[PDB]
DNA sequence: GCTAC
DNA sequence: CGATGGGTAGC
DNA sequence: CATCG
């Protein structure tokens, strides 16, 4: 079985202090794809970019202590495509890719733009010229996965409080909109959606009140899976027996 | 303190 | 609905 | 952005 596990660590140092490096074996998932690792290739350590002798490859941001995307697997990676080839957004280390034979797997951390109305914008730039990515992709006729960070809520289901978010980045109906577009016109599979169509699957709670508490969270996190793989899929789930991050695991399996 | 999620 | 208060990671 | 008026 293929296990395939995407996680917003929100700080790799942190993350491993909490005890998730000891969670990346103790899966004994294939491939892990972590977002957010705030920090740099000289931040980290050998265990922070080849854990449990896996293969690592990271994208790292400019800035110090901020974004960063990686892809471990336990298979050497015959290819790794570090960044999306767009400097502006190549800048903070938000996309990484490893091809393991027709199998392409992708760390993705895509904007938020919730701390300012100018990210909200470059976030929407972000989706414009990702889009066409996300096709050519879908075009390549190879088996798929995009893990990470997608910071948009598709539909009522994916957050507690959909009605008062409505207003607010990553549930505008743009963005609700461009996923929507991902899925049904690009042709992609929400894994997690197609396998369990009721269970909403939270994988992100704010700081704020008790969110994480009475559990009034979104599902941000996705594994944007194609056809042919998406129908391998045998199940997942959201690891919450620890926490390592403001999100959790996603944890995918499939049959392949 | 700062930044940025 | 609109108005009100924010914990964390790492610089 | 959850929680309050
Ligand atoms: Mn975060």
């Amino acid at each position: 079985m293929l296990k395939i596990i995407s996680a917003n660590v929100n700080g790799i140092r942190s993350a491993y202090k909490k005890g998730f490096y000891e969670y990346i074996a103790a899966s004994g998932a294939d491939i892990v794809c972590v977002q957010e690792l705030k920090a740099q290739e000289a931040d980290l350590s050998a265990d922070m970019k080849n854990p449990h002798g896996m293969h690592g490859h990271w994208h790292c941001a400019e800035k110090r202590g901020y974004s960063g995307v990686a892809v471990y697997s336990k298979r050497k990676p015959d290819n790794v495509q570090i960044g999306m080839g767009i400097e502006e957004f190549d800048r903070e280390g938000r996309f990484v890719r490893c091809d393991f034979g027709r199998l392409s797997v992708i760390s993705l951390y895509l904007p938020s733009g919730s701390s300012a109305e100018e990210r909200q914008q470059v976030k929407y730039r972000f989706l414009d010229a990702f889009y066409p990515m996300l096709e050519a992709m879908k075009n390549e006729g190879r088996d798929i996965v995009v893990c990470g960070d997608w910071n948009i809520a598709h539909q009522n289901i994916d957050l507690k409080n959909w009605k008062g978010n409505q207003k607010n980045s990553g549930f505008l109906p743009e963005e609700r909109e461009w996923i929507g577009k991902v899925i049904h016109k690009l042709g992609w599979t929400d894994m997690w959606r197609t396998l369990y169509p009721d269970v909403p699957g939270y994988t992100w709670w704010s700081n704020r009140g008790q969110a994480y508490a009475k559990d009034v969270g979104w599902r941000i996190d996705y594994q944007m899976v194609t056809p042919e793989l998406a129908a391998k899929a045998v199940s997942a789930h959201v690891y919450k027996d620890e926490k390592f991050s403001d999100h959790a695991p996603l944890v995918v399996e499939y049959d392949y």
